[PDB]
């Protein structure tokens, strides 16, 4: 299982709820990285997300209800009710989104991480989930310096070793 998202030089993510603005460029990342295949959110998340369901975008709404529904995508109450339509669904990957609650959620079975390590500064409330990077191990890293020295970033993939 991965997990993308994007952090920037203290370590951010995400906004709790102010709904400010998001960005085109680290936006794109935000979906693209999973989409087009089984990929997790959190209730809260999937409410927000831009379309419910996403579009060629196979989704998963997390949350402690036992009768949650939604139209089209997948009501799951834990990691253990992602694994068990992906069980089902061994055709199609298992990407996990977001938020936060739902990061830390599978972060001990997440079996695969991706993260951007933005040059540029963010703003926000909410921070990214104690990850174990001691239990992973990095396979790939390596930082794009764009044009604009604010929208640098740097593409880590980890792998969970044993």
């Amino acid at each position: 299982t991965a997990f993308l998202w994007a952090q920037d030089r203290d370590g951010l993510i995400g906004k709790d709820g102010h709904l400010p603005w998001h960005l085109p460029d680290d936006l794109h990342y935000f979906r693209a990285q999973t989409v087009g295949k089984i990929m997790v959110v959190g209730r809260r998340t999937y409410e927000s997300f831009p379309k419910r369901p996403l579009p060629e975008r196979t989704n998963v709404v997390l949350t402690h209800q036992e009768d949650y529904q939604a139209q089209g995508a997948v009501v799951v109450h834990d990691v253990a009710a992602v694994f068990a339509y992906a069980k089902q669904h061994p055709d199609q990957e298992l990407v996990i989104a977001g938020g936060a609650q739902i990061f830390t959620a599978f972060k001990d079975d997440v079996d695969t991480l991706l993260v951007t390590r933005l040059a540029g500064s963010f703003e926000g409330d909410t921070k990214m989930i104690p990850l174990n990077w001691d239990d992973f191990t990095k396979v790939s890293s390596r930082t794009v310096e764009d044009t604009n020295p604010a929208l640098t970033h740097t593409y880590e993939v980890w792998q969970k070793k044993a």
